[PDB]
Parts: C-alpha cells; structure tokens; sequence
C-alpha cells in the first residue's frame, strides 16, 4: 500500500510519453494522476471540480482563460497551484516532464465541457459538454471529432452545434500565482513544527493541501479518499491493523470508509490531499 512517488514514476516510465501521456496512480474517489509530454493542445477543459498541479520533474504551461483575458499561467519544477472550479484551462506539456495532477469524481449532476476558440478571441468555435467517468478516455473522440470538423477545416463555428449558454456559469475568481512548494513549507516551519497543520491555498477552495509537522492524528471514516504524501522525515500510518512506516517520498491513499492513526516525527513534513465535493463553493 506504500507508495515511494519517484520510486513509482521511474516504475512507470514509458506512460508519461505520447501516446497517452499519463498514468493514474489512484482513481477511486480523489483521482492523483501523473502526466508527461509533450503534449501541445489548443482544446480547453471546464470542469465543476477544482485540479491541483504539481510540477515534479521540469516546466509546464497552463493556459487559463480568467476574468475575460487569456492567460499562461507557468508552473515550474517544485512549483505547486491549485485551479477553482469552472475555469477553463489548456496544460501545456514538454518532453522528458512529470507532473501531478489531482482532482476528484465527479457527482453524478456535474457536466465537463471541452471547448476549442477562434483563433486569439473568446468566441467559442468547438465545444462538447459530457458527464466525466474516465476523463483521457472520453476527450479522444472529442478531440477527433474536432479535427474532423467544417469548424477545424474552416475556423468558423457552426451555431447550431453550440448551446446557448454554459450548463453552469463560468468561473469570475482571479488566478492565483504558483510557488515553491519547498519555499513555502522553509517559511512555515514554526508553525508546522508547533503542532498546527496549515492549509496551502485556504478556505476560499474545495480542495484542501495541509501540510503536517510533528504531531498526532486521527482520521475518521469519511466517504472521500485522502492521499497522503511524506515529504521529508518519517512517520507512522495505523490502519487496517497495520503500522505502515512512511518513509521520505512515501505516500498512501487512505480509501473512503477506512480510519487511520497517524503519528508524525520531529522535523517530518507531509502532506494531505483532499478534495471533498461536500465542500464545492456555491455558484
Ligand atoms: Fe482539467
């Protein structure tokens, strides 16, 4: 059940290439993902759930539109980011990259949409809203589709294959800037080492990154996943009956329905990833 984060993406090595560029690690309730290139695209995904990026091995472009403007959004090696709900986004990938993406399953209410613009503007030329099980899966015929189309071939819509508006509205929030994850844990070592787990990005998100210094916890049972990554030091997982040391870049899924003991050491950093669809921000 342990999993070392590098030691598994050298496992899985020829994944992060084209053709299909990623490899989930996890995809019940919370979906961690790692995605290689290149990977060059002009299609932007919408979704009602948040994507929390994390750049492990080199540099990624997400390309963002936010508050009417196009934006590139740059997230360099150990440079983390969390997108809100409703954005529409178009990562750009390089060769020889590796980058963690989470995100959650969708609830059964929830439309993902792709959507392919005129040129430079925000008039929409493409576009197909669809409900989300197995996301890589369900873009490819999209995506051929698109390049298959009087609107690929011409650069014009065709209005009637557009709907007349959004199934949801489109996010107004302001994009934050991607940091250092190192940087920013150095800087907060007080605190973490004072026994007060902190949140990354704050309350004003669904998605919650808690960093964890020395200490203790329980988790309850919860009908969301929560990944767990140790990032320096080590500590003690209890669950199920088993004491499952986490060792420097260990990391593990705790599934929905499963309790835990955690027990973290002095000087020990880790993680927790959650992303709860009772916690989604209103519309
Ligand atoms: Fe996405």
């Amino acid at each position: 059940r342990r999993l070392g984060v590098r030691a598994w993406v050298k496992e899985n090595r020829g994944s992060f290439q084209p053709p299909v560029c990623n490899k989930l690690m996890h995809q019940e309730q919370l979906k961690v993902m790692f995605i290689g290139g290149p990977n060059t695209r002009k299609d932007y995904h919408i979704e009602e759930g948040e994507e929390v990026f994390y750049q492990l091995e080199g540099d990624m472009v997400l390309r963002v539109l936010e508050q009417g403007k196009h934006r590139d959004v740059v997230i360099r090696q150990g440079e983390i980011f969390l997108l809100p709900a409703r954005v529409p986004h178009s990562p750009q990938r390089f060769a020889n990259t590796v980058g963690l993406v989470v995100e959650r399953r969708r609830l059964e209410t929830e439309l993902d949409g792709l959507r392919y613009y005129v040129g430079d503007t925000m008039d929409v030329l493409f576009e197909k809203w669809f409900y989300c099980k197995d996301l890589g899966t369900q873009l490819a015929p999209i995506i051929q589709e698109f390049f298959s189309s009087e609107q690929y071939r011409t650069g014009k819509p065709i209005p009637d294959q557009l709907l007349k508006e959004p199934p949801f509205p489109l996010s107004t929030r302001s994009i934050m800037e991607p940091m250092s994850l190192d940087a920013w844990l150095d800087s907060h070592h007080r605190e973490l080492q004072a026994g007060t787990p902190l949140s990354l990005f704050g309350d004003t998100y669904e998605t919650q990154v808690i960093a964890y210094g020395q200490g203790s916890s329980e988790g309850l049972r919860q009908n969301v996943d929560v990944w767990l990554w140790q990032l320096e030091g080590s500590s003690v997982v209890t669950m199920g009956g088993r004491r499952l040391s986490l060792a420097p870049d260990d990391s593990l899924l705790v599934l929905a329905g499963t309790s835990y003991a955690w027990e973290r050491t002095q000087g020990s950093v880790a993680l927790s990833v959650t992303q709860d669809p009772a916690c989604k921000k209103p519309l």
